[PDB]
């Protein structure tokens, strides 16, 4: 009923979300992510800090974040331009199924959600998001989270980018 | 001598690809692809073509080309903004060995280099990519072809993104 | 047909007379890109009579601070700024202005580096209720880098008499 | 002789303040006014009240005034910061000749000189301000009024700033 309260799932191994490459987010708090298109990115072999990267694609722009296990099932991002960080949670997982792949992640601004990525890719389909999303739009600030595809710009013969 | 006839080398599996990732480009022809990161991403599950995606990542401006296998060793691009195509080649590959991945490719007008990519994920140092980018230069419009990650901006904690 | 997707394919529309402006003064910053302009009043100045290159001042001012930039007109629309403190150049131009409506002013203006957009200033006198400001700030976010952009009136400092200032 | 004597010309209307925007003041009593630029601004559309504002700029830092006609040819200020009361007058006013601007106002403690604030847009050139300082001076405390504009930073391509 509150963000400090949400589940936490277990980070699944990277591989299992560069398998679900590319997804898309079908439910987000803010703005920002509306029409957006997630690549996952392995670490580079000459990265020191080994973290891997989650790329955020809307048309020409690109929002980086590296990111690392923390306590408690927790995923560290560093945003790649400022070098700030935010401490995110996965409500769910279910990833690679017969018909794809989904899940739900949030940050937390005490017992506000300050933002919401519900990706997936099989056109929304897992009965799964649908409850994560309607346990999520209950909490302090979640009124916000809305579907994230409705009018996007036309595509020029690519599926998954614009 | 002339682009026409430089290497065409067999495309390697995608897989070996986006095993090499992220990468970025030692040298190119136009500027528009300095100080940048390639990423590859494999076709979406529901993508009715299968054709897989090329990100080439530029701090916060990202350009996408979904691309498949043509002809003679080619990659038919198809830029995602524009909806243009063109027909790419590699001089030669070098993917995964025990000191990482490069390559060079490369797309023609005619008998010149309209453009030119060598990739790394070793910090320059695969011999083949030496070799490689002075048999290119010497062809004609290679004199463009140029070192393409001097001065490029500083990091805020992510290794492969700015 | 479709939004400009980089900041070098923005809109550029004629710097209005710099009488508009003044005529517009004072402004508030309800949309800004990075966070030193939040809680933000803008005051347009006439160049001084004694200017020798006859340039106006935008005044940016925040409680008791102030950064202040001399400018000109340019090629293509622009206004080049010299930071008035540290000698700082910048291109900037506008995405639209509707200035001295029967509602009031509201333009949006912003400098580039590149393909990214480096600084985003959305002012307005009529408590952010122009249309086209919305619409043009909804553009903005979407080139490299405009993701930063954000409201800028939150949680700002209270007032000690002044509407304008504080 | 004292304070509450000088002279309590009218107020200009504030759109020949604004026309005479920016000047600088030439002399001044306490040396919080030193090195420092005047600008007048309407008030704002919204404002309820619709008093004007005078800005006093030096370098990077500013204080502002909201300001309004009251008894006696008088300027009533409200300090925006601190909201603080003072009440000023007009020595004189010369605004917009051919040779520019010029004006010289006060607030007293009593029949003591509080504050003094000379300014022009015309490299102090007017006759009318130095009989104007000479007359202010001989006042009690007006030996404090200095010439305000020694030893100012440099400025940094800006005519009025710095
Ligand atoms: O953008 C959110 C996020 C969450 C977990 C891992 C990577 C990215
Ligand atoms: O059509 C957009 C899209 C993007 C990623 C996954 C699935 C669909
Ligand atoms: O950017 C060029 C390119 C070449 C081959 C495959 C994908 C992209
Ligand atoms: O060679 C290392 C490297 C650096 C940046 C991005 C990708 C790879
Ligand atoms: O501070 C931004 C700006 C832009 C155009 C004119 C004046 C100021
Ligand atoms: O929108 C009105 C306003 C408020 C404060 C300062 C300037 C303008
Ligand atoms: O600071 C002095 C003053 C006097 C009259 C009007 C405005 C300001
Ligand atoms: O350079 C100082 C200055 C400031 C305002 C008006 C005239 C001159
Ligand atoms: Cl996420
Ligand atoms: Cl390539
Ligand atoms: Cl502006
Ligand atoms: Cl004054």
């Amino acid at each position: 009923m509150t963000c400090d309260k949400l589940p936490k799932v277990p980070v699944p191994p990277l591989e299992e979300f560069i398998k679900s490459n590319p997804l898309q987010f079908a439910y987000v708090l803010t703005d920002t992510f509306d029409c957006t298109t997630r690549v996952y990115v392995q670490p580079a072999r000459l990265s020191p800090n080994q973290a891997a990267t989650a790329l955020d694609i809307r048309g020409s722009r690109i929002i980086t974040n590296d990111f690392v296990g923390g306590p408690n099932n927790s995923a560290i991002l560093n945003n790649c331009t400022t070098g700030e960080k935010a401490t995110w949670y996965f409500q769910y997982t279910n990833l690679n199924t017969p018909n794809g792949s989904s899940y739900c992640a949030y940050t937390c601004n005490g017992e506000e959600i300050a933002e919401y990525k519900c990706a997936n890719n099989n056109n929304g389909t897992d009965p799964l998001q649908k409850q994560a999303v309607e346990v999520a739009k209950k909490v302090p600030n979640g009124d916000k989270i809305h579907y994230a595809l409705d009018n996007c710009p036309e595509h020029h013969g690519c599926f998954a980018f614009y």
